[PDB]
């Protein structure tokens, strides 16, 4: 039973992957969308990538699977590979690590203007240590803290 409150947050990741707004994920999208976040899929990880959330196999996402792929992880194991890409996938640095700043470097590439009161905010808020930036410890902590 998911909340509305969940529900909601949701419809604002779309407007973030589906920028024409057609109701639909594909893969010339996820792409470009990826392409700009420095990462370099190949064609067959890009085309393939699609399948995990198309279960249907009908070559497009809707919201039904747009949430269950997210929702699923929630109601299924879970590799730490690829909170490892993702996490090391914003580290530019390769260093592993995600300061106030560096997140304000990628995030902002995004295409949305946000605010540094916020995102140093947000890193502090959610650094146990609160040491202004993140560790990759600190990402487990999240998924380990009830
Ligand atoms: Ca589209
Ligand atoms: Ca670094
Ligand atoms: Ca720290
Ligand atoms: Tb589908």
């Amino acid at each position: 039973q998911l909340t509305e409150e969940q529900i909601a947050e949701f419809k604002e990741a779309f407007s973030l992957f589906d920028k024409d707004g057609d109701g639909t994920i594909t893969t010339k999208e996820l792409g470009t969308v990826m392409r700009s976040l420095g990462q370099n899929p190949t064609e067959a990880e890009l085309q393939d990538m699609i399948n995990e959330v198309d279960a249907d196999g009908d070559g497009t996402i809707d919201f039904p699977e747009f949430l269950t792929m997210m929702a699923r992880k929630m109601k299924d194991t879970d590799s730490e590979e690829e909170i490892r890409e993702a996490f090391r996938v914003f580290d530019k640095d390769g260093n592993g690590y995600i300061s106030a700043a560096e997140l304000r470097h990628v995030m902002t590439n995004l295409g949305e203007k946000l605010t540094d009161e916020e995102v140093d905010e947000m890193i502090r808020e959610a650094d146990i240590d609160g040491d202004g930036q993140v560790n990759y410890e600190e990402f487990v902590q999240m998924m380990t803290a009830k």
